[PDB]
């Protein structure tokens, strides 16, 4: 698992919803071949028991929102020794975005080699994002809460991205709509991820 990893390369992706990490973080392993790591699948193996966890993270992963790092990071570790064996680096995508979330997973994965955070304007995502409550349901479906709640978020992250700073693996993107412009950060992202 972490064996391989310590001469392995691994990716947490992070952002926000509407960001656009999930176009981004998925090309890369299907035009470039690296490994992918879905919060989605991984956290799925759970849901398919049809508990009263598949009740509420299967829809968590689903619209995206707050994933547990008990069920995140559990599975992550056992969706990592799939194939660290041949594994040359791995692409997670949706990762949590606070150090709580953080401190186990090095725990069960390995530990911080690179981590892609898809970052988006705080108006302009709000326009794709928040909306979107139109046809799903945000929050409190206006952007009073999604200011209150930009900063939520953002604190708890400010350690988490932090703490990969120090290992310099930490690699922000900016990605404040369009997959088209950000393709040009997270690009030069996947060929420095060695």
């Amino acid at each position: 698992m972490e064996e391989k990893l310590k001469k392995t390369k691994i990716i947490f992706v992070v952002g926000g919803p509407g960001s656009g990490k999930g176009t981004q973080c998925e090309k890369i392993v299907q035009k470039y071949g690296y490994t992918h790591l879905s919060t989605g699948d991984l956290l799925r193996s759970e849901v398919s028991s049809g508990s009263a966890r598949g009740k509420k993270l299967s829809e968590i992963m689903e619209k995206g929102q707050l994933v547990p790092l008990e069920t995140v990071l559990d599975m992550l570790r056992d969706a990592m020794v799939a194939k660290v064996n041949t594994s040359k680096g791995f692409l997670i995508d949706g990762y949590p975005r606070e150090v709580q979330q953080g401190e186990e997973f090095e725990r069960r994965i390995g530990q911080p080699t690179l981590l892609l955070y898809v970052d988006a304007g705080p108006e302009t995502m709000t326009q794709r994002l928040l909306k979107r409550g139109e046809t799903s349901g945000r929050v409190d479906d206006n952007e009073e809460t999604i200011k209150k709640r930009l900063e939520t978020y953002y604190k708890a992250t400010e350690p988490v991205i932090a703490f990969y700073e120090k290992r310099g693996i930490v690699r922000k993107v900016n990605a404040e709509g369009s997959v088209d412009s950000v393709f040009s950060q997270v690009c030069t992202h996947l060929d420095a991820l060695k």
